[PDB]
C-alpha cells in the first residue's frame, strides 16, 4: 500500500494565489507556505525571547508549512463562508486518511487546523495576513495599484490580531519593504 | 535599526534552479526549500518512529527551511562554490537584528546541524531533486534522464532505512 500524500503534497506550488488582480508575480500557495513559516517562527522567537512566550516556535513553522495544504483539493479561494470552513475541514481531513496509519498522528495535528492551540492559532494567523501584507507591499513597490485596496484592508486585519510581537516585527523587518 | 534580513528571505521565490537544462516548469529555491523541509521533517519522524530515532523532526524542517537560504545573496550555484556560500551566509546573518541573532545565525550558516541532521537534510535535498527529475520525466522531459541516473547514485551514498521506507511508499505516486 503506496501513500498519494507527497504527491499531492508536490501540487502546491501549481497553486497560483490572488487570482481577482493582475499580479506583476504570480505567488503559489508553496512560496506563500514557506514565507508564513519563516514569519511564524520569527513571531513566535521574538514572543519567547522579548514578551514572556513559552511557544513551540519550530513546532510552529512546521504547523506555518501545512497551514494552507488542503488547497491542493479545494484550489485556493480568494477570502473576499461557514460552509468554506467546513470543506476546508474536509479536505484538511481527506490529506490525514492519505498519511500511512503509522504515522497518521505525527501528521493530523500538522494539517488539522482544529489542533492548533490558541498561541499557535494566533501566531499563525499573525503571519499569515503579514505575508498578505508584505504581497501588497511587493506589488505596490513593482507600480501596482491594484494591490491598494488589499493592504488598506489588511492594514485593518493586522490592528485586529495586532500583538508586540507583530509591532516589533513591523517596526524592524517591514520598512525594507517599503 | 530596521533590518533587510526578511525583505531578502522574500526574494528566495526569485532564484531558479537547473538553470543548465530545460525545464517543463521551472523550480525556485523557495518551493525547493518548502519541500526539503516537508520531506526531510518526514524522514526524520519515520525514523523515531519505525527505526529507534531520537531526533527533533521539528528542528530538522527549520533546518531544512533555511538550507539554501544564503542563495538569495549569491544565486543558484549548480553543483569553492563553499567560500561563495559561506561569504553569503554571514552576510545573511550579519543583516539580522544583534538581538535576534543566536537565534537565526545557526539556522543560515549551518555550523552546529548534529551528524544525525545533516544526513537527514541531504537524504532530503538530494530526494528532492530526483522527484524533480521524476515530475519532468513524467512531461516527456529527457533532458532530466541523466541526473536522475546521478542522483540515484547520491541516494545510494546516502541510503538509510528511513530513506528507503520514503521511496517504498511514497515516491511510487511520483512515477
Ligand atoms: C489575506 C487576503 C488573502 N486574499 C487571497 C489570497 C489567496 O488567493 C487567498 C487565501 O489567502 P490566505 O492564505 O490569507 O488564506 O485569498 C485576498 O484576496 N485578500 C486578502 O486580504
Ligand atoms: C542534487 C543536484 C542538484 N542540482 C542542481 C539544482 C540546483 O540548481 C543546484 C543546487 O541544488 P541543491 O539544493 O541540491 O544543493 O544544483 C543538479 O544539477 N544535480 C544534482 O544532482
Ligand atoms: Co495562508
Ligand atoms: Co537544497
Amino acid at each position: 500500500k503506496q501513500s498519494h500524500f507527497f504527491a499531492h503534497l508536490s501540487r502546491l506550488k501549481l497553486i497560483n494565489r490572488w487570482p481577482l488582480m493582475r499580479n506583476v508575480r504570480t505567488e503559489n500557495v508553496s512560496e506563500h507556505s514557506l514565507q508564513v513559516a519563516m514569519v511564524a517562527h520569527a513571531l513566535a522567537a521574538i514572543k519567547n525571547r522579548k514578551f514572556g512566550g513559552n511557544v513551540n516556535a519550530e513546532r510552529i513553522a512546521l504547523l506555518a508549512m501545512y497551514h494552507d495544504a488542503s488547497a491542493v483539493l479545494t484550489g485556493d479561494l480568494p477570502t473576499p463562508a461557514q460552509e468554506y470552513k467546513a470543506i476546508e475541514k474536509i479536505a484538511q481531513q481527506k490529506l490525514v486518511d492519505m498519511v500511512p496509519e503509522e504515522l497518521r498522528d505525527i501528521f493530523a495535528p500538522l494539517i488539522d487546523e482544529h489542533a492548533y492551540s490558541d498561541e499557535e492559532k494566533s501566531l499563525v494567523k499573525q503571519a499569515d495576513a503579514l505575508c498578505a501584507y508584505l504581497k501588497c507591499l511587493e506589488e505596490l513597490a513593482a507600480g501596482n495599484n491594484e494591490f491598494l485596496l488589499a493592504k488598506t484592508r489588511l492594514e485593518a486585519t493586522l490592528e485586529a490580531r495586532r500583538s508586540q510581537e507583530m509591532d516589533y516585527f513591523m517596526e524592524i523587518f517591514v520598512p525594507s519593504f517599503h
